[PDB]
C-alpha cells in the first residue's frame, strides 16, 4: 500500500494517476461507508479516500485556466479520517496540508 | 556544467555516458536529498538528477528486447525538480518531455 506523502507524491508525477488502494468519496459511500461512524476500514479494508475534485475555494493553491486540483488522504489506517491531505494539479504540481486544508506548502 | 537538451544529448550519443554533474536518485538521497524539501543544490551544488532507470510503465517509448531507457534531469539548476528531461536508450536514441513524462519527442 502507498499511502506516504513521498509515495504518493513520486507516483502521481511518474504515473499520472493515483495507487490502486484509493478510492472516491462516491464509491466508498456506494460501499457503506459512514463518515459519522469512522468504519471505512470495515467496508473498504487497505483503501484511502482520494481521487476527489479539490475546489479549492479560498483560492489557496495556484489558479490557473485548466487546471484541476486533487486531493487524497494520506498517512490514513483506520477509524475517523485525519487532516493529512496531498492536493495535485492537473499538471502534477504537488501540495500538501496537515491541518485540514489550512494551510499548503509545496512537495514536488 | 552540460545540462541542456542539446549538450547531453550530444555527450551521450559520442561518449556513451552522463555529464559529472550528474547523480542517481539514490546517490541524492544517502547526500541527504529531501525531495520533499526541494533541498537538492544545498547537499550537492552543480549536480543534477541523472541515469536512473526509467521503466517505461505505458510503453510510450520504444521498446525492444535488450533495450534500457534512462533518465536524466535537464536544464535544473536549484529548488523543486522541474519536469523536464531526457530519456536515452542504450542503444543512444535520444528522446524528450518537458510535461512529466506523458509526452516524448526524438530529438537523436
Amino acid at each position: 500500500v502507498i499511502n506516504t506523502f513521498d509515495g504518493v507524491a513520486d507516483y502521481l508525477q511518474t504515473y499520472h494517476k493515483l495507487p490502486d488502494n484509493y478510492i472516491t468519496k462516491s464509491e466508498a459511500q456506494a460501499l457503506g461507508w459512514v463518515a459519522s461512524k469512522g468504519n471505512l476500514a470495515d467496508v473498504a479494508p487497505g483503501k484511502s479516500i482520494g481521487g476527489d475534485i479539490f475546489s479549492n475555494r479560498e483560492g489557496k493553491l495556484p489558479g490557473k485556466s485548466g487546471r484541476t486540483w486533487r486531493e487524497a488522504d494520506i498517512n490514513y489506517t483506520s477509524g475517523f479520517r485525519n487532516s493529512d491531505r496531498i492536493l495535485y494539479s492537473s499538471d502534477w504540481l504537488i501540495y500538501k496540508t496537515t491541518d485540514h486544508y489550512q494551510t499548503f506548502t509545496k512537495i514536488r
